[PDB]
């Protein structure tokens, strides 16, 4: 076919030709869970979406390539190894092929149309990016009929004054049923009737403004669905204006290289600054400009590898709104303890904290699941490490904190001569601007959409504040991490690990009281917490009266020294020379005296100071944490369920009193802070429950 | 004394903690009610100079918890306050208020504890900030602190004992630290056993108690401050979504302190007060260096001026409290409450005079407020004296503030249409670091101007419950290589964001020599949010995808354009007919300058209002000398539906708005022309307490 060849030109997979990249990439989704499943043709569906008489959008098989419009969407039924009775989603797609994948009014409101179809269902929304923005046009009726009003017809060079259209002009307009495409006034100029052209119109649609509302209407779609569908991007050829706005209003994106995410094309920007500044759109949109700064969350080596992470994405995902979190337990279950163990004196991965670690001996398993971490963002901010993980099957969002100082390029500037690359270098267990930003992306993204627990593995000294980072509005990217945790609406875990701490700066904006209804924080009997380290602590709190005063109390030569002062008969002399010898006695002290200050401030800062203060649920030991988080969050989903079921039930009361009601059905013997006794009586006992539901409720 | 023979008594000497606060640089806390009293005064004097003003006119009750932890209104002395944070009650008749307005200020006492935050500041925040939220009423925040207060176990510093590696050289090191038998005995003794967390050992036949914890007796010592300073965060960041939030930094504001700046959004900041995370001695010690100089260059106006987390600086307290007044004049009386209307000699009934021109440079400023001329005053779209800019220390790009029309109070977003140079300071961390002058063009958002505008739309949403106009005169956003790096995309979807959340009514008004295209139009279109939006743009107004050397670039070719010629030029026409049958390539060199201008004529025909008109994506097409007058009642009309909508709210049930809208036009009369906004208007206002009845029951 021309049209496949047109798209192949492009860089790009042919629109029709994807649904069966959505196949190949369940299909082998299949293979890596099960090597031995048999797979038939009905594990696959995907059903054209088209508009009805009524213009609503219905599932039709046609042939392809029949779209009279330049966007086309496919609703597919996929039976995947976490949904094998199968799950659903949308795929929206310009068609490259069909006026460039311009945007114009029919392709803004079909896109519209199947937003809404998706949102309605609370299915997921996979939109592929292939196109050339808002669509561009001319009255081309009024090119060949519009006459020039010279200031001198004998001179063109001495200008015109106005455009205007003859009598035989309005009346070929008037003939082919075209007199609304322009605005004229009535002059007589020679004894001639001048139509003087006020404005130009054009009978053809999708010529200017009406493309714009279009645009508009499609970036309030998306950013409205985002809060309420999972929604991802893949960028399968260039994405320009509304296009590159579309990339980030649905947050999550898949690059693939060579594909550019731009808004003003590389030659017009250059006609702008009236010289050649730059060579390419991939200068300005590639992976390396979008991926570098987390506009791309992922990149994809071509389509198929975009459509496997899509799918691979989708897998941690509920089927669709507000249904539980897909369960997916592999070998690696919950009863074992964790092995990768890091240590304050040797440098570590977060990775292997998470993940686990591949050693000469054999694999050291960490917190989660082995093979489940799916890392996103991996190309911005690497100070934070954010993903999917899965911890005895159960999905979730990680934060973890990258111990290691990373570096990021800014590139030189094209556009400045005086400009140069600069290197950035950023201290690990710090929160700058952009590590912060991160932050509060990951925890949005996993609550909109994805509607997953969370857990943060917190180990941040606290936020960069020197100069030019506080100049760069840390405290504004602090600030979004509050926010993001107010609205998240999954239960979340913090937890101080070994060799971890909070101090602060950075407990601000992770403490549970910010969402009491979802947060809970843990320690490790390894971690540290207070306001300052024990160097600022001491600084404030055990200044020179309180270290002269233990050595009062500690050293026999201070002591001795300081009482011989206790004498009223003394020479002025023999009192200076013992004074004397005191003081060299406080700067011979000073710095052990000073150690032992710092041991004494350290000890305040322990996980049992915070479990008798009352500010974390319990302390905890790295090694046992896998057995203890599965129960955990285990028993808390299933308590959530409880909850949102009674809120569908008796109207309206307060989260307190939902939970305190669904305690008081459990067994009296049951022990509300045993987690697997909770969770394990809920799961035996949901259809009694669902009566009582039901029936409490007279 | 000190001083003697004053004519009254000495207030420092009466309360020595006012002394102490004026030591520090700031107002004494209890003395701020009467620095409000002030500017409420002055505020009076501003409106109506013949205004006789009696003391009933403001009142400041102090605000305690009782028995039961119950905030009560008091009257005490000064110094009274038992912990560290204080709060006001303020009753005040203003201008918009001649019967009274109520808020709450709440401060922290710098001379209690250096204003740090304790468990018990933080619950009284928290109590304060609800109780405001509970009222709908006003939350100011006068930040004068030391962030969270930081403690050690003062009762153990006399006690310990340090397990030495060798007692005669103590140099040598420690082990750990330890109590006596009678350390223990002292704790039992004093009821503080649980101070500490202690392992028995025997050491030279002699008992050891090992210190493996810090726990101590009195409160307010680490981890339960930072429990505080979460909930305080998190108290903030949902206040600002509820109430009026605005913060003055009065005095220093660390760590909590410069985070809840922040959360509150709205922030004043006294010149020489800085906003810090960690002092500039401390980051010092970290660094290993003498590194920064003061806190000021870490906090200072230079730098949270400079980037937007100041909205406003201050010459003194004074200066602050009256912009909080002013701030707050425009702002209705509580929750929910009209825009409070305050209609000045500058009533609507007139043209406006300052119009900018397409050839010569103007201040947006002038179009906003108005522009003093040598020949007299020259009006402007809003009411004389009325314009408050905010965050006019960042991203001058746009123009952000407060004004008044006919006395109706709105936001207000311009665009500065001159080139903007901003200095990015030195970094003083990095030696080969220099300072850097910016310039950004004028009539483009910028990633800094970009989260200008979304910022300012969220201020004049939340808390405020503003209308809002936007002057847009966009070309489109920094699409270049830096700008793209520098996430332009990211800052320009949270306009989007900010629009969809918006819950007052829009005006998008492209004003004379003003446009939009397709990267700016995108994000303001009022399909964006139906419910609020309306768009308008003038006769001298500009919008299309591309701008008009776009246009003709790809739609207006060096074909076309001899077709142009063929059929206008004689000379070229003639030589054209002869080949029909090198001389005929030197008449397109002649004109080629003129018919490259009437291309661009032919595509600027197409960008006009009317076309906007005719496609639908406007309400109308306005001449600016007429705006005042349109828009005045154009927003009287719609609040007065919008108040109507919220009414119909209170009745039968659930109705979608589009009903409520329909219901409410029904009433209308036959002599009242929809269209006409100033009957509508006329007609609501003279009908609201009939329909007020009429509604219950219907
Ligand atoms: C330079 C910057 C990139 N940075 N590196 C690392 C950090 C930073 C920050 O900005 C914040 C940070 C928070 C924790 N911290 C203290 O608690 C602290 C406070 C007072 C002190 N006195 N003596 C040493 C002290 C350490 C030290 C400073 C950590
Ligand atoms: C360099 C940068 C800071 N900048 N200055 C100003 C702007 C920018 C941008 O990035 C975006 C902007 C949008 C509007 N625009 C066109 O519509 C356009 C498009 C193609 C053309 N071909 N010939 C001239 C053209 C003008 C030109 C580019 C405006």
């Amino acid at each position: 076919q021309p049209k496949r060849y047109k798209a192949h030109l492009m860089g790009t997979t042919y629109v029709y030709d994807f649904p069966e990249l959505f196949r190949q990439a369940s299909s082998s989704q299949w293979k890596n869970f099960s090597a031995d499943v048999k797979l038939t043709d009905d594990f696959f569906i995907s059903n054209e979406l088209i508009e009805d008489e009524n213009g609503e959008l219905t599932e039709v098989e046609r042939e392809p390539g029949a779209n009279a419009i330049g966007m086309v969407a496919f609703k597919i039924t996929v039976k995947t190894p976490e949904y094998p009775r199968g799950r659903q989603f949308v795929v929206v797609a310009n068609d490259i092929t069909f006026k460039i994948g311009s945007f114009g009014p029919q392709e803004d409101e079909f896109f519209n149309k199947v937003t809404e179809y998706a949102r309605k269902r609370g299915i997921p929304r996979i939109y592929l990016a292939a196109n050339s923005g808002a669509r561009i046009g001319m009255a081309e009726e009024i090119v060949p009929l519009f006459q020039v009003a010279w200031n001198d017809a004998a001179n063109p060079d001495k200008g015109f004054q106005y455009l205007y259209l003859t009598s035989e002009g309005m009346e070929t307009l008037k003939k082919f049923d075209k007199e609304n495409s322009v605005l004229t006034e009535r002059t007589v100029i020679n004894g001639e009737e001048r139509f003087v052209i006020k404005t130009i119109i054009g009978s053809e649609d999708g010529l200017g403004v009406e493309c714009l509302r279009g645009s508009g209407l499609i970036a309030g779609a998306t950013s409205r669905a985002y809060h309420d569908i999972f929604t991802i991007t893949l960028v399968t050829c260039r994405s320009v204006g509304i296009g590159a706005y579309l990339v980030r209003l649905g947050q999550r994106a898949i690059q693939v290289e060579g594909q550019p995410i731009i808004l003003t094309g590389a030659s017009a920007l250059n006609k702008v600054l009236g010289r050649e500044v730059y060579t390419s759109n991939l200068q300005l949109g590639g992976t390396q400009i979008m991926y570098n700064n987390g506009v791309s969350h992922l990149t994809a080596v071509d389509d198929l590898a975009g459509v496997e992470k899509i799918v691979e994405w989708m897998s941690y995902v509920p089927a669709k709104r507000n249904m539980p979190v897909p369960i997916l337990e592999t070998k690696d279950t919950w009863d074992r303890p964790v092995d990768f163990t890091p240590t304050n004196d040797e440098t570590y991965d977060v990775r292997w904290m998470i993940e686990g670690r591949e050693t000469e001996s054999g694999f050291e398993y960490g917190l989660f699941d082995k093979g489940s971490f799916f890392e996103t963002l991996s190309g911005w901010a690497k100070g934070v490490v954010v993903g999917r993980a899965r911890l005895g099957g159960i999905p979730l969002g990680v934060i973890g904190v990258e111990t290691r100082t990373v570096e990021n390029l800014i590139p030189a500037d094209p556009a400045n001569p005086n400009s140069a690359e600069t290197l950035i270098q950023q201290a690990g267990q710090v929160w700058f601007p952009n590590s912060a930003f991160k932050t509060a992306q990951a925890i949005n993204d996993f609550n909109n959409g994805e509607q997953l627990p969370m857990m943060i593995l917190a180990n941040w000294r606290g936020f960069s504040g020197g100069q030019r980072d506080m100049f760069n509005e840390v405290l504004k990217y602090g600030s979004f991490i509050v926010d993001a945790l107010v609205d998240y609406k999954q239960p979340i875990i913090i937890y101080i690990p070994p060799t971890g701490e909070l101090r602060g700066g950075s407990w601000v904006v992770v403490d549970p009281t910010i969402n009491a209804d979802q947060m809970e924080m843990y320690a490790d009997v390894n971690a540290r917490a207070g306001v300052l380290e024990p160097e600022g602590t001491v600084e404030i709190k055990f200044r020179r009266e309180k270290l002269l005063d233990t050595m009062n109390r500690l050293d026999d030569k201070y002591r001795e020294l300081r009482s011989q002062l206790s004498n009223k008969s003394l020479a002025p002399e023999v009192h200076q020379q013992i004074s004397k010898q005191l003081a060299d006695r406080e700067r011979e002290l000073l710095p052990i005296y000073g150690q032992i200050s710092l041991q004494f401030a350290d000890l305040h800062d322990r996980s049992s100071r915070m479990v008798a203060k009352g500010v974390i649920s319990k302390e905890l030991e790295w090694t046992e944490a896998r057995r203890f988080f599965f129960w955990r969050l285990r028993r808390r989903l299933n308590e959530e369920y409880l909850i949102k079921r009674l809120s569908h039930q008796v109207g309206e009361a307060s989260r307190l009193e939902k939970i305190a009601r669904i305690r008081s059905w459990y067994p009296a013997s049951v022990d509300h802070e045993d987690d697997r006794q909770v969770a394990t009586w809920i799961e035996e006992n949901y259809k009694t429950l669902d009566d009582k539901l039901k029936g409490l409720k007279l």
